């Protein structure tokens, strides 16, 4: 792809995190951590999952990052609506203001309503994640394969303002402790 020049700069905001998750001092890398990480509770912070949100809010323009899932056995990445529940179950999908995919269980899926199998050769390592605001798109570029694409939702309905969206997984198995990172410019 092409969408290399629309690079923005993607921190995380602690406030929104499940209370145990790990932010790095640069706050650019996420993790679970061994319990609770000892911050008060608010409203804003994600209680069911180990989800966090970027500090930018995107009303317009074109967007593009990269977060770094090495060794990952689940995860899940994309955008949402920043008013998007916080507390309690709920599903990851268009209708409830998220724009993402996921690895789970050795399979890539992208969180539409049912979810839809992706098509994965090369396991990545890198996730590119471009939004289009005005033209409703987000897609998804595989880094480790040469930036090829992996899933574009069209036809979004935004309906607000979007932030980045993170989950590190559950780490039930041993196998899933390391972080998602923000990759350099
Ligand atoms: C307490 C624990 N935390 C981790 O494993 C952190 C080191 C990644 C845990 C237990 C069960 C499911 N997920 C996580």
């Amino acid at each position: 792809h092409h969408h290399h020049h629309h690079m923005v700069h993607i921190t995380l905001d602690r406030n929104t995190a499940n209370s145990w998750l790990i932010i790095s001092k640069d706050r650019r890398q996420v993790r679970m951590g061994d319990t609770h990480q000892n911050v008060s509770d608010n409203k804003e912070r994600f209680s069911n999952y180990p989800m966090v949100l970027g500090a930018q809010r995107f009303s317009s323009g074109k967007m593009y990052w990269e977060v770094d899932v090495t060794q990952k056995e689940a995860w899940d990445l994309g955008v949402c609506r920043d008013s998007v529940q916080r507390k309690g179950q709920f599903s990851l999908s268009p209708e409830n203001g998220f724009w993402t995919i996921w690895l789970w269980q050795d399979s890539y899926e992208a969180g539409t309503s049912p979810q839809t199998t992706l098509h994965i050769q090369v396991p990545p390592c890198q996730i590119g994640i471009f939004v289009d605001y005005e033209a409703g798109v987000v897609s998804f570029y595989n880094i480790t394969d040469h930036g090829s694409l992996i899933y574009t939702f069209s036809e979004c309905v935004f309906a607000g303002p979007l932030r980045p969206f993170f989950n590190v997984g559950f780490n039930y198995s041993g196998g899933n402790a390391a972080p998602l990172k923000l990759c350099p410019l």
